[PDB]
């Protein structure tokens, strides 16, 4: 991983991407009965899934011990599935695609208590997405990085492998952001422009990582245990057989 | 504040520098009788007042509306107390300084339900910060980036007025971003090493976020009025007349 050059980092994060997934819903049936965070919930469980295949495919991340993959999926989940969402959208102005068969706006998100607030927030982001122009190649760069920063301060071990396994981290973390600047200066932005617009780019993981947090609460305020992936259900997914 | 040089940008954020404040307890007094909740939020009442007189000297912040510059203060003062709190604490290791005169461990932070694991969410900033040998220029420069950036992206308003001030806080983010790297340029740091330290001190951005939003969900768990600032107060105190 670490020796990887950009070309090559890109290549790999575009190989590992996972599949844009379809609701579960009767198309053939009235729209009025089934439950919009049910089919948000399914969604949600589907894709968690395919995030895990995803994550072992990105440069570094099985080069780490299988307790701390599930630490980085445990914090990162939302924020992954929330930077997708926005990235799928884009192209789609006052709507948010959960699906190509889900194209909700912002009036949809009001049947439940607290979503329009979220639903606001993802459709600003993807917004500043079409303001910045950004491109597949720099989305991908963006949902590495989360997968690897957000859990890298909360380890709460400092044991001789924890050290060893935040310093690798940050090292995968400086290779993205020596790709990022690849692409950029490939794009034929001035260095100026360079650090201007990955400071730009990075700085939305910030509200990124805000609207994962006012999800959280959304979905602990629920208080079900079919609700939230638990450290086991993760583990259980990442812990593979050969 | 657009044509500021970096070398001005960098002067007027150091100029800009609120004080360090005392805790008010009895320090002839017994400590166990003392309230930490209590002394913790009488501090923050007061860091409140010289937080929006810093706002108001940093670049561009004055050139917004006061709506807009209320909105920026209320999704960003908590953010800002933390990164100042990491900030003091960060020649001390495993302890918090709130004050020159109450440095605490994270053993203290036992006595209030929920209070150690933002505790240790701190302490493991503080640690980064070590680990990065943060620079106190630098530190300036990120503190006024949280001010601007963490509430650009909700607004939720696309006014001609809106349009224009969210160019402006772009515009002079990244100014900032201009002045950090000629910050590291200045201290012989290659250009992939200026692009690395820029991704990695932004990044820890997300992370002072993340225990913003888990600070705010204590504060509003407390169910008070005398708890977290009203919209109106913030108005009030950055309402000021001449
Ligand atoms: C309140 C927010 C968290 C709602 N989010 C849902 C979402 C809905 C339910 C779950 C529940 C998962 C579980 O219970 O395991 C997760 C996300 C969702 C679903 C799929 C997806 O691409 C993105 C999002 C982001 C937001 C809308
Ligand atoms: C649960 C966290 C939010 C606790 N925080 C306190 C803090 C305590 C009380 C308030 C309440 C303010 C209010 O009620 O207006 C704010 C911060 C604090 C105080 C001063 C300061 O430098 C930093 C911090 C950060 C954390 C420890």
């Amino acid at each position: 991983a670490l020796s990887l050059t950009a070309d090559q980092m890109v290549s790999a994060l575009l190989d590992a991407e996972p599949p844009i997934l379809y609701s579960e819903y009767d198309p053939t049936r009235p729209f009025s009965e089934a439950s919009m965070m049910g089919l948000l919930t399914n969604l949600a469980d589907r894709e968690l899934v395919h995030m895990i295949n995803w994550a072992k495919r990105v440069p570094g991340f099985v080069d780490l011990t299988l307790h701390d993959q599930v630490h980085l999926l445990e914090s990162a989940w939302l924020e992954i599935l929330m930077i997708g969402l926005v990235w799928r959208s884009m192209e789609h102005p006052g709507k948010l695609l959960f699906a190509p068969n889900l194209l909700l706006d912002r009036n949809q998100g009001k049947s439940v208590e607290g979503m329009v607030e979220i639903f606001d927030m993802l459709l600003a982001t993807s917004s500043r997405f079409r303001m910045m122009n950004l491109q597949g190649e720099e989305f991908v760069c963006l949902k590495s990085i989360i997968l690897l920063n957000s859990g890298v301060y909360t380890f709460l071990s400092s044991t001789l492998k924890s050290l060893e396994e935040k310093d690798h981290i940050h090292r995968v973390l400086d290779k993205i952001t020596d790709t990022l600047i690849h692409l950029m200066a490939k794009a034929g932005l001035t260095l100026q422009q360079q650090h201007q617009r990955l400071a730009q780019l990075l700085l939305i993981l910030s509200h990124i990582r805000h609207m994962s947090n006012k999800g959280m609460e959304h979905l602990y305020s629920m208080k079900c245990k079919n609700v939230v992936p638990s450290y086991d259900l993760l583990l259980e997914m990442l812990d593979a057989h050969r």
